[PDB]
């Protein structure tokens, strides 16, 4: 399933296929999307027809960027796509290539019962090596899990001193294996078509939406996945490692502000629990559904302010095990990694354990607008002082 | 704990306390709120001070309109907040009392590291007898809980074939049992004082918000609350119960997509499961957390699609519990109630099962956008089309 | 309950009776199912005839595999089997032994009422010593609990970094405690044999199926 | 190890001794922390002295409610404890026999390093029928494993719609098998005694906490 050549002119649309560009001539690579799509060669979005009436939708995307984290579920076929709005200086639907407007018209196209202008949205994303793409499905806009205002929404960035809105679009990825090039190119020129997938002449009688839902085979992490990639991220762990160095327990109490941003709910948390080995047990209560409809679940917290140099292994994860005989998961957050056997023996047994480890960690803070150890000295601040 | 007249210019904040209108002359009522807290007569928010410098902020909701769902979420201490630009035809910011510029400079000073320009906030709800208002609490902007570009934002609304722009503002009620009347008069008007809460301090200071967590009790629902209360919903309800008399199973469908909405992830379900008594063992599959730190969490699905005069009663609920052997939890989805014995007989006991009533369906179709019959019927044919 | 070396040859096949393989020289276990129902010796998709035309069905699991939870409910005789696409990078209907293509074309037969192209299918579940078998019984597509559109369904998962999309078919055990080896080795070479148990003979006849329910 | 009647005004107080009965004229059940202690004859918690100066306090817990779970943890001796004020309505520390108010003089003396101002702390248990109480031992607030802003917290609960704030204070029984009725009594009354359990002593000079923990 890997596309190079003249190929791009014949071989279907194929979910999670890779298709490469080519030399042409002198330098020049040659974009996979123009034969295998009929886009143009240029934007991170590409549309054929009209701005006012696009016969046909391309998006790519990166996944690279931590500014606008743009990020396909694999799970749930929920695809959440940043606008063009990038920076400080235009208004939220003033772009360049006019991207925002687009997603504006089509998802009041969507709300407003008329279903046959929506374009058929391609989605690619980057593999990066020279220019090529990793195409991951046909999408529609919504999603059968979000409230019908929340599929399209505006949010408010803050960069260098200044405010500026772009749009948080989501998209679901359709259960369709197969997409007809003969569909795509036909749909594209203007035509009228009946290879149409099922999937998608079901959205547009209907509106319903099935979704591509593949759920992830039992993964156990490395070393370096755990672990931060960049020197900046890893700076901003190291301010977290030495917060607590005068006072370990303390970390806890951060470890529970993380939790309150990886759950559900807002965790409600008991930290100070006297347990039998000298330590604290730490405890949270986390609602499932939404009231009067729901229920509380308990879960058991372990913290462990490791350096990178020193992984989480049997020892630490048997004590959070034990804690939740009682209980129904446990979470465990920890600076560091937990190392191979830990997580093997975890993942095996089927322990309901969440591991977050640094690289998490750093993506709950960048969630939380950290991204810089001022920034995370500030948050720390507030957390000792909210506790 | 009940307050009026006079009072009203003696008495502190209280959490939660109750603060009645007296009449005065015409037969209305004079606003409590002019004498407790110094702001005007009328508003669904009001504020002391300018439009572009306000010193004090006040924040009522009846908690009544479906259309524009404010929301107090008493475990959390979370208040959800909806803009007052809720008709077609004006541009988010421009409204007539400007709410929602005004909520945008409050953001805009807390996300640009401002504080001192953030007014305290006070919110009201409304107890619609006479005009009086509970007192909720005191409140900064944001939440521990969420990422921070997802504070305030901008939704779609769909009307009467027009759209519109509204913001979502998400409050956080800080912990403090008492705001002093000197306090907010100071402010008001407003100078410098030292009587600012504790907790209002720490949050000018560090930014860090110490939330009012007050869990719910053990509750007990009743017929009349887990039915529908207007006719309108129970036409909607008994158009889900006449599509399905024909097709009793597949009902399992239309509750596993209301559970899809109820629930945290996209929830997988696989509801073609034969059971011993000759029924199905509807499960699905529940995502706790965020890849690559989660778990996932099966659960139990039970479907019952009956008229409002027959309860779901002791019999059905143990189908439901003799299906959570070896399962994390149960969700009940039924177009009826649940009895008194049976609702009883779960809450006394530790049975982790949702209970998805009348009202909930009701709810659960609000927030997807569906209030109409006619709306009704195209969202059960989207589900019987993808499915 | 107990069957091994010669026996494979002239015993029946007799619910959760099991059925080992036996010592060769020179590198392990022979396979028992080729002297009990002459099928190739390996593989958890197996069968006899053509891909357009397959006259024996073998289906082994070990239901030990948490990837793949293949299921048997003895209360309702109800087999949850899944297809041989385990791994990315191919389509649903490509795999070398053409087992999704077989599940597809059973079901499609089942479901149009072509009952008669629908080959027997053996259930065979694998147990704690090496290369060993206990039958479960003889099998129909389909479940008197599920409609036609419900009964065989594509899944997906994602391995690595790449979806791809497997099989969940639904059986039904027939309730039948003996199956003649004549009618399945008969039935095998492409015979056209009389010696079919009852229930098989009702499904073909009826439509009806009788499940194998443990008391 | 069962103490009845008059033996209620003879035996000293005893880690896990049961201390029951006794009936009386019409359907009055006499309380036995009345002879055996002097304090008041209910009351989830009892004391002695003004409720400025308290100079004994007796805790009483049932641990058979879900809502406020009282827990005595026997491994270190710890006594998770929940304040007077159960239901909407009320502020905190506005209650109508004054714990929490008692709850945070104590542990602010505690935390301020004014130990000889904290009365000794009696904890009991009941048991099944009857008024019954186990005696759990004698407890100081706080724990070694605690800070001190960590051993008193304000909770927050929601009733009817309306939000109402309570104590959960931690407490931590002495290592003391056995309690001098004389010492209670005496300091029940005020009066200055020497009798005190030399782990109580401990506390006072040092503090210097030696738990209760089960082998």
């Amino acid at each position: 399933t890997f596309f190079t050549g003249e190929t791009l002119g014949q071989v279907d649309l194929i979910v999670d296929a890779v298709y490469a560009g080519y030399k042409t001539e002198r330098g020049g690579m040659a974009d996979p999307l123009v034969p295998l799509v009929g886009v143009s060669r240029q934007g991170g979005f590409r549309y054929r027809g009209t701005r006012e009436r696009p016969t046909l939708l391309v998006l790519t995307s990166n996944l690279a960027e931590p500014e606008w984290p743009d990020q396909l579920d694999e799970t749930t076929g929920t695809f959440i796509y940043y606008g063009d709005n990038r920076h400080p200086g235009r208004l939220l639907h003033d772009t360049p290539r006019f991207g925002n407007q687009l997603l504006r018209q089509i998802f009041d196209w969507a709300h407003l019962g008329q279903r046959h202008l929506v374009p058929p949205i391609l989605v690619f994303t980057t593999e990066a090596t020279g220019r090529t793409f990793r195409f991951r499905g046909l999408a529609v806009p919504g999603s059968p899990a979000l409230a019908a205002t929340e599929d399209l929404v505006a949010l408010w960035k803050t960069t260098e001193g200044q405010r500026f809105q772009n749009y948080k679009a989501v998209f679901t990825i359709l259960d369709e294996a197969v997409i007809p090039r003969a569909w795509v190119h036909a749909v594209g020129r203007g035509e009228t078509s009946g290879l149409a997938p099922v999937a998608w002449n079901a959205w547009l009688s209907a509106g319903g939406i099935r979704p591509l839902m593949a759920p992830r085979s039992l993964l156990v992490r490395s070393k370096a996945e755990q672990l931060p990639a960049t020197p900046e991220d890893q700076a901003l762990i190291e301010v977290i490692r030495q917060r607590y160095k005068e006072n370990p327990f303390g970390f806890e109490a951060c470890a529970g502000a993380l939790t309150r941003l990886l759950l559900p709910d807002v965790a409600r948390l008991d930290l100070t629990r006297p347990w039998r080995d000298g330590g604290r047990d730490g405890i949270g209560r986390l609602r499932i559904g939404q009231s009067p409809a729901a229920i509380e679940v308990d879960f058991a917290l372990e913290a462990k302010c490791y350096g990178a140099n020193n992984a989480v292994g049997v020892k630490e994860v048997s004590r959070l095990i034990s804690r939740i005989k009682h209980r129904e998961f446990g979470v465990l957050v920890t600076t560091s990694y937990v190392d191979r056997q830990a997580y093997q023996e975890v993942t095996d047994d089927g322990h309901p354990v969440i591991l977050t480890t640094a690289q998490d960690i750093v993506g709950l803070l960048r969630s939380a607008g950290v991204r810089t150890p001022t920034q995370v000295d500030a948050w720390l601040d507030g957390i000792t002082a909210s506790v």
